[PDB]
């Protein structure tokens, strides 16, 4: 599908720029990109939260979980929206 392709395109971008840049998303925006990766290819949160003890664990799980029943396509809408939104306003 347009929207799928479109996904695997964005998600590639995103995880060049750690690598090809000298400026990334913000940590924030990862655990957003995080976020629309696991809700358009696994679907809505499932598991309990970690504890207390596991910060990474625990924003990720936060932000995954947020989004509620968004569906896959949805999902894939967003994160492409939000990579364009990040290189509209960020140096290559």
């Amino acid at each position: 599908s347009m929207h799928e392709t479109r996904f695997e395109a964005a998600v590639k971008v995103i995880q060049s720029l750690p690598k090809n840049g000298s400026f990334q998303p913000t940590n924030e925006m990862m655990l957003k990109f995080y976020s629309f990766y696991k809700q358009a290819t696994e679907g809505p949160c499932k598991l309990s939260r970690p504890g207390f003890w596991d910060p990474i664990g625990r924003y990720k799980w936060d932000a995954w979980s947020s989004l509620g029943d968004m569906t896959k396509e949805e999902a894939m809408i967003a994160y492409v929206e939000e990579m364009k939104k990040i290189i509209e306003t960020m140096p290559m």
